[PDB]
């Protein structure tokens, strides 16, 4: 089949679509609509979405992986939506996890869990012991965030902040763990400003700044940068080394929404300080 995109067999059974960019979908049809086993995948040969249809709408429980690692389980609405009571987003490791309600892949509340097993395609979680419950909380132009002071899950397992090592720094992050290249470890959370805003002020206060895209820059600021007012993510943390063991990299948390993480270059050392190289 072709049609400036190609489809693969007759009628129905068991298919496969590739767009006009690379992306393939594995699909099993039913008269041409899409019912049962699906799995698509990026322009790239990653794994974004694993699950099932059913006239054409996704359904039962579906994963959808993000770039960065992290991912969304659950079983979907009659819309194919993440939308539900006993939703997940699954951090890098595959093993953290934040359960509970979630409205449309958004996190209205979610609580420290742990995925131990996807006997089938289904996945077993078991929440661990604590009060916690996370909440989409993305940040704005003036508030870094609605519980400064709640660690995040992921990053507190991963990483830790003390005196640097190095020379003049203040304070620096360390890790926590070994762990092999390419590894999350750290979130770069802050408020949401305009790079207008950040080139017009004096340039003194641009220290913990990190752009985001285009239009938006997250910034550490006023009094957040000590860890006793705002400890939800460390990222601000990293020193700066013109041979890093990290990089900064995009990142889609489920209680910061759009940000950066920062991730290793090589495998690095329990108590390694950890640096990236700044201003990209
Ligand atoms: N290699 C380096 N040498 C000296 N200061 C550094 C540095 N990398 C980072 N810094 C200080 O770290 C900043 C980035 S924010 C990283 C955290 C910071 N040292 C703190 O104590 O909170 C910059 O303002 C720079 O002053």
């Amino acid at each position: 089949t072709l049609e400036g995109y190609y489809v693969d067999d007759a009628l129905q059974g068991q298919g496969v679509y590739t767009y006009e960019d690379g992306g393939v979908l594995q699909g099993t049809y039913v008269d041409g609509e899409l019912n049962g086993p699906a799995q698509e995948y990026d322009t790239d040969g990653r794994l974004i979405f694993k699950g099932q249809y059913k006239d054409n709408i996704r359904h039962g429980v579906c994963w959808i992986y993000y770039p960065d690692g992290g991912s969304l389980v659950g079983e979907v609405n009659e819309d194919g939506e993440m939308t539900g009571e006993k939703i997940a987003y699954v951090y890098p490791d595959e093993r953290t996890a934040l359960y509970g309600k979630f409205i449309d892949g958004e996190m209205i509340e979610g609580k420290l869990a742990t995925l131990m097993s996807t006997e089938e395609g289904r996945p077993h979680f078991e929440l661990m012991p604590g009060n916690s419950v996370y909440h989409f909380d993305k940040s704005t132009s003036s508030c870094i965030s609605t519980n400064a002071l709640l660690p995040d899950p992921y990053e507190s397992e991963r990483v830790y902040v003390a005196e640097s090592l190095i020379s003049s720094a203040g304070e620096g992050l360390f890790s926590k763990v070994a762990v092999g290249p390419n590894t999350v470890m750290s979130f770069y959370n802050g408020v949401r400003i305009t790079h207008q805003e950040v080139d017009s002020r004096d340039w003194a206060l641009n220290g913990n700044t990190l752009s985001l895209d285009e239009e938006t820059v997250i910034d550490v600021p006023e009094p957040y940068n000590h860890v006793s007012k705002y400890c939800a993510s460390l990222g601000h943390k990293a020193n700066h080394s013109f041979t890093p063991n990290c990089i900064y990299d995009m990142f889609v948390h489920p209680r910061f929404g759009p940000i950066k993480c920062i991730r290793t270059l090589r495998a690095v050392e329990a108590d390694e300080e950890l640096t990236v190289a700044y201003g990209y």
